[PDB]
Order: structure tokens, then sequence, then C-alpha cells
């Protein structure tokens, strides 16, 4: 779902950056205060990971990829605090070193890849334990439910282009497609493909861990 530069409006891609830069600023805090020095290697292992599954996609036609991410598998194992950190080091390093989401979209696409996906994942996922669900399927649950709202939040953002920034001939300056059809391509590749893939991967190493072993 990583959103190339070109896509959105300078002008989007600033609001986004500035409603990510307070996250980014309290969750810096969050982790400050909880983690110490031995719990490192686990944020930047996760960060690798996410990073990793990433770079497995598939285009859409109306949108912009599909693919898994691992927030909510961080977000279960860091707290969302700091898969918020990891999730967003993946990001940085995927524009800046490979080209893979724009450079100036990084602030929309932390805050949907780095904050909706797992902060909603998360939450969900506290859900079902509070209606007795083990953590494998909780957290499975959870996965797939962040990622889709990642995939409407970035569908959101695209389908609005053609509809704010136009010339007066009413072309679109930016991504073309509106919500028509970057919702239904966007919804339709995460509710039956990649939520899926990362409810599978979610729960998979969510009941490895748990099993401290195989
Ligand atoms: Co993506």
């Amino acid at each position: 779902m990583h959103i190339p530069e070109g896509y959105l409006s300078p002008q989007t891609c600033a609001v986004m950056g500035a409603a990510m830069v307070p996250v980014l600023t309290v969750a810096a805090k969050k982790v400050n205060k909880s983690f110490d020095k031995k719990d490192v290697p686990a944020m930047a292992i996760g960060s690798a990971f996410a990073f990793t599954i990433m770079m497995f996609n598939v285009p859409i036609p109306g949108g912009t990829t599909a693919h898994a991410i691992g927030a909510t598998l961080l977000a279960t194992t860091l707290g969302p605090w700091a898969a918020s950190i990891s999730l967003t080091l993946a990001l940085f390093i995927q524009a800046l070193l490979f080209g893979d989401g724009g450079i100036l979209a990084l602030g929309a696409n932390s805050f949907n890849m780095a904050f909706i996906a797992p902060f909603v994942g998360y939450g969900i996922y506290r859900l079902m334990l509070s209606l007795k669900l083990n953590k494998v399927l909780s957290s499975a649950i959870g996965g797939y439910v962040g990622i889709n709202a990642a995939a409407l939040a970035t569908a959101i953002e695209l389908g609005l282009q053609p509809l704010l920034f136009h010339t007066a001939n009413g072309t679109p300056l930016y991504f073309p497609y509106g919500l028509n059809v970057a919702i239904p391509a966007m919804m339709f590749a995460h509710l039956t493909v990649a939520g899926i893939v990362e409810a599978v991967i979610t729960g998979l190493v969510v009941y490895y861990l748990l099993e401290h072993h195989h």
C-alpha cells in the first residue's frame, strides 16, 4: 500500500507528516520510559522483519500495492508505541535507500502502516482477548483488521486527490482515481489476500514465540 512520490499533493504530504510527528514524539517518550537497552535488539529485529515481508507485494490497478506488514505482530510483542518506531524505521529505509514509497509521502505512509495498522490491530487484539480468545487467534484477527484499516486510510488519501487537486478543466494533478475506484480496488486486495497473509504470518510467529521453541 506504500504510496509512491507524486501520488499525493505536497499539501496532503505536509498534513500527514504534521500528524505523524506528534505520534513519533509520543512514541519516543513512551519507549524511553519503559524500555531498557536489553529490549532494543527486539525492536531492530522486528524492524528488519517488517521490512523484509513488505518487499513482497503485488501492484493494484486503481491503487498502489498489496503486501503484508507485520504491524500487529510487532504491536502485540513490542507494544504499539515501539511497533510505531520499528515500522517507521523500516519505511524510512525503504524510501531513502530503495525508492519504495515516496520520501515526501513518508508522513502518509507511516501514518497508515506505522500508526493506524498497529494501533487498530492492537486495539482489536485486546478486544478478542477480553472475549477469552487465545493470543494466537486474537493477534491474527487483529492483524487482518489492522492492515485493512491501513488500506482504507490509503485508499481514502489517494481517492481524495482528484477531488481536491485538479486543473480548472477538472484534470487530476496527482493521483487520478477517485474513492469509487481506489476504495474497492485497495479493499478487495486487502480483504481477500493481503489481510489473510498478514493474519497467518501474525498468528504463526506469535504461536512459535509463545512456544519459545516449536
Ligand atoms: Co505498501
